[PDB]
């Protein structure tokens, strides 16, 4: 599924991401834009052999199992394919675990380089939330 911007905002809000660990909703929408372009089916292979999955490009090195990342963990206890569904529940629950780790949203390199410090509220402007 390719979400619309306000569609994704509404879904993230309903699953409790707005203000989660102090990160306003626009931070999460911005992260999703530059991680996946709002595409739940996005996948990208990393240099180390791990793969990033879904709307928030969650990495198999730590968070999900894809059977092809030797030595990795599965801390969200989920197949990585579950992060590609049109229903973002699994991605949101896993994201909550990720952002609760010591580094906050810096875990998402695209958030750090493209969202952090910018006017992230723009990403929810005009949305009926
Ligand atoms: C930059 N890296 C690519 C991020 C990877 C972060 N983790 C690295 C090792 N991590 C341990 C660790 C050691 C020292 C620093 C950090 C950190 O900055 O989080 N984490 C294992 C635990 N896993 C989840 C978890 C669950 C509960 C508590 C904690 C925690 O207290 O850190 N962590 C997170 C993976
Ligand atoms: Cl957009
Ligand atoms: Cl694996
Ligand atoms: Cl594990
Ligand atoms: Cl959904
Ligand atoms: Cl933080
Ligand atoms: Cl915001
Ligand atoms: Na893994
Ligand atoms: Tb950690």
């Amino acid at each position: 599924k390719v979400f619309g911007r306000c569609e994704l905002a509404a879904a993230m809000k309903r699953h409790g991401l707005d203000n989660y660990r102090g990160y306003s909703l626009g931070n999460w929408v911005c992260a999703a834009k530059f991680e996946s372009n709002f595409n739940t089916q996005a996948t990208n292979r990393n240099t180390d052999g791990s793969t990033d999955y879904g709307i928030l490009q969650i990495n198999s090195r730590w968070w999900c199992n894809d059977g092809r990342t030797p030595g990795s963990r599965n801390l969200c206890n989920i197949p990585c394919s579950a992060l590609l569904s049109s229903d973002i529940t699994a991605s949101v629950n896993c994201a909550k675990k990720i952002v609760s780790d010591g580094n906050g949203m810096n875990a998402w390199v695209a958030w750090r380089n493209r969202c952090k410090g910018t006017d992230v509220q723009a990403w929810i402007r005009g949305c009926r939330l």
